[PDB]
């Protein structure tokens, strides 16, 4: 069993920029889930091989994690901030597509996705 290579932090020919609504999605968004009881399982890779998840990889074909977006945007890795939201959408899609609706790692991301929700309500406006 493998685990495919994590998704890219770094891109050289990816345009990139610092925008006012992507430093508030680290400074607020991203450090309020990352501090959270119930962020740790989201903090990196799904590593499928130490989980025994071998259909994992087959049903999520793009895997997503908090670990991944917290180094994208400390690297400045986005253009703009609906990339970034579109990261944490994914994350928690990925969740609720390969489990089952009440189970503990369902429960976890729907208590992360409520507070995600709560916190783009007040995205900045673009300056
Ligand atoms: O979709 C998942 C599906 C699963 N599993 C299916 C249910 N049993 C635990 C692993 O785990 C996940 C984890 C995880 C990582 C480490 C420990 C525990 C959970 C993290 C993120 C997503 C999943």
């Amino acid at each position: 069993s493998m685990n495919p290579p994590p998704p890219e932090t770094s891109n050289p020919n990816k345009p990139k920029r610092q925008t006012n609504q992507l430093q508030y999605l680290l400074r607020v968004v991203l450090k309020t889930l990352w501090k959270h009881q119930f962020a740790w399982p989201f903090q990196q890779p799904v590593d499928a091989v130490k989980l025994n998840l071998p259909d994992y990889y087959k049903i999520i074909k793009t895997p997503m994690d908090m670990g991944t977006i917290k180094k994208r945007l400390e690297n400045n890795y986005y253009w703009n901030a609906q990339e970034c939201i579109q990261d944490f959408n994914t994350m928690f899609t990925n969740c609720y597509i390969y489990n089952k609706p009440g189970d503990d790692i369902v429960l976890m991301a729907e208590a992360l996705e409520k507070l995600f929700l709560q916190k783009i309500n007040e995205l900045p406006t673009e300056e």
